[PDB]
């Protein structure tokens, strides 16, 4: 009887009256260290990441992604990379309903103590291609599926040429993030970007080190159905 | 006294009453083996390429770019890639002043007697990273302005890696084209890509040829100032 998560979201960001009727009015709106609120009458439907071809998963670390069905607390989030800000939806699972409980809508948390800011230096490695060749890292480990036996993998090191043809269409302007529990923090020496399809099976991973003070891609992973 | 065709489409981009005032109404708008006509009451202002960070200028070939003001006649194209489509705008210029007389849009004429068409090639090309590395020519030429004394070049030959870290932002979906006299014959085996921006002196040229009936990236040129 519970909502899972997937079924309500694929709904709420394709049924105008539903998402109306899933929302908190007045909508808190957590924003520039103030709150407001959006009143019933002013509410603008937002399809959320429906009309995407892929959608992002964020990680501190890779054993992050090992993992309820009893978890009630999901954020969406959208990262602007360019106006360095984030938005947050907070989706909360009451008596077995999920409903949109509050949005933050801030400044990119930044990396402090004189660190290179993961999402700073993402938005520069998928824009400058000069950038993001000085930051592959040496060797570059890439795993595929194995066409064949179950659950196996195929480990080789890509060339720079190699990683620009079979790289995926990097996000250039905004990310987007699910988080079901797993680690967000901003001082995290590690990342990993999950990339996701609707319905078509993609899935490419990107995994990435601050190593000596600079944050290099380590591995490209293409487990796509 | 009379018009310089760049600083006339700069205003008539530009300004909305200066463009319905240079526009034949009602307007022969030759498509799909039709003439239809655009009544001034239709007319949407048209900003052409005005928006755009960088355009395109077409050549069937090299010796083609060296080049009246004498010349009253300019052909604006938009390539419609992914669409199959074509739109072309006649601008001619009338006791010194540029007026649009007629419009094009129709289906991208295709290259027949069963040979590789360069606006299906490009379209890949620009779309499909695999397709792109397997597209280049061994070597790839690479030119640049010499850093030094006047209308010198560096010549060198680019690694796959070299060429995507390197080359322009490749337009996926559309290209332009500024006809000024040049041949523009379905028929060439080999084809220049030259990309300029507004005001910021970028240029770079792209060569292509169909060899033993495939395209490839022969040479790529950077004189941007
Ligand atoms: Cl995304
Ligand atoms: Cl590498
Ligand atoms: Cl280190
Ligand atoms: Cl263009
Ligand atoms: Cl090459
Ligand atoms: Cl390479
Ligand atoms: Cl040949």
């Amino acid at each position: 009887a519970d909502e899972s998560f997937a079924d309500f979201f694929y709904n709420f960001a394709s049924d105008e009256k539903l998402q109306l009727s899933r929302i908190v009015f007045p909508l808190p709106y957590y924003t520039m260290e103030k709150k407001e609120h959006i009143e019933k009458d002013q509410w603008k439907h937002d399809p959320l990441f429906s009309r995407q071809d892929a959608y992002t998963v964020l990680f501190d670390k890779a054993e992050d992604m090992e993992m309820d069905t009893g978890l009630t607390s999901v954020k969406i989030e959208w990262i602007y990379l360019k106006k360095g800000k984030i938005k947050r939806y907070y989706f909360e699972r009451l008596k077995g309903l999920w409903k949109l409980e509050a949005i933050d809508f801030a400044d990119m948390p930044r990396e402090d103590t004189g660190k290179e800011d993961f999402f700073e230096f993402y938005e520069r490695f998928a824009n400058d291609s000069v950038f993001q060749l000085s930051r592959l890292h040496e060797p570059l480990k890439f795993v595929t599926a194995d066409p064949e036996d179950e659950f196996q993998i195929l480990e080789t090191t890509l060339e720079a040429g190699q990683w620009f043809a079979f790289q995926p269409v990097l996000p250039r302007e905004n990310l987007t993030n699910v988080n079901y529990g797993q680690n967000e923090n901003v001082h995290s020496n590690t990342k990993v970007i999950e990339m996701k399809g609707f319905g078509n099976g993609f899935n490419n991973t990107l995994y990435f080190e601050r190593r000596h003070g600079l944050w290099k891609l380590m591995q490209f992973e293409d487990l796509s159905d």
